[PDB]
């Protein structure tokens, strides 16, 4: 699977929002173009004189994240986080020239994305109360891996010690993005845990935070909510249901090629971090199937 790479695997099953630490700061930031930024603003101004109602909006931008030592007391993760917008994202990551600065980056500072806007994106493996998990079809008319399938998710929108306030709004917006696009009650959700973070080669290595979530629903219940809303109230055209059980093979299933790349990410994730048992009991043949 070239199209995606984990940059984090996160340990205990998953992190819950009080054990990550978040450090907002401007050193976190993309640098400035080396022919200056003036290439993004042609970009931008190009795409509003034939979309005039597109609008740019404020994203974090992903830095780097490190664990401590698996075992420790105290705050387990940090993420480093910038800021970014969705007009430095079309002018850098979606540019044409995008491996260029990629090349560029590993020159002039030693990191393939010091050039990038690299926007966090967040991703759900959503389960079921009758286990299974969740999957989106996407639209065959969007500009982004048109027709793939997709799990729920967005790149949420900015508003330890304004850390703690980001961390919290990386988590709610996992939810958030759960009701607005499956049309469930809040109440029906699990507080999220944070599974790890995966990158996406197709789209100049930008990054999703990747995490579960349970539903009290039934899949019968989720379908019968997606679909009341009717063909306004989601972007995607479709939902269908996996069996947890059947998920542990999904890569050498044909679905495999027509995930998007940030789905992958999430079932790797989920198959690394809430699958593959450790213990002596759900470890025994009869529970994990050789094969
Ligand atoms: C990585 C991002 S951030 C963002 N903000 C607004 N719209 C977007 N779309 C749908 C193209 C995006 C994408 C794909």
């Amino acid at each position: 699977d070239p199209e995606v790479t984990l940059l984090l695997q996160c340990p205990g099953g998953g992190l819950p929002q009080e054990q990550i630490q978040a450090e907002l700061s401007p050193a976190h930031d993309r640098r400035p173009l080396p022919g200056g930024d003036e290439a993004i603003t042609a970009i931008w101004e190009t795409r509003l004189k034939a979309q005039p109602w597109l609008f740019d909006a404020p994203k974090f931008r992903l830095h780097s994240a490190t664990l401590a030592p698996i075992g420790s007391r105290g705050p387990q993760l940090l993420l480093r986080l910038g800021l970014t917008s969705y007009r430095d994202f079309l002018g850098t990551n979606w540019s044409s020239s995008a491996a260029w600065l990629r090349q560029q980056g590993a020159t002039d500072w030693g990191d393939t994305q010091a050039y990038l806007a690299d926007p966090l994106g967040v991703g759900a493996a959503l389960a079921t109360a009758d286990d299974f998990l969740v999957f989106l079809r996407r639209s065959r008319q969007v500009a982004e891996a048109p027709g793939l399938v997709d799990v729920p998710g967005g790149h949420p929108e900015p508003q330890d010690l304004a850390g703690q306030l980001v961390v919290h709004e990386l988590f709610s917006s996992v939810l958030q993005e759960i009701c607005d696009e499956v049309n469930l009650p809040l109440l029906t959700l699990s507080q999220p845990l944070l599974l790890g973070i995966a990158r996406n080669e197709t789209s100049a290595g930008r990054a999703s935070a990747e995490f579960y979530v349970q539903c009290s629903l039934t899949s019968e219940q989720v379908r019968k909510h997606y679909l009341s809303g009717g063909p306004e109230a989601h972007e995607s055209t479709g939902i269908f249901f996996v069996e947890t059980q059947n998920v542990r093979r999904l890569p050498e299933t044909e679905m495999w090629a027509e995930l998007c790349p940030s789905a992958k990410g999430a079932i790797i994730l989920y198959n690394r971090v809430q699958g593959s048992p450790t213990g002596a009991a759900l470890g025994s043949p009869a529970l994990l199937p050789p094969l």
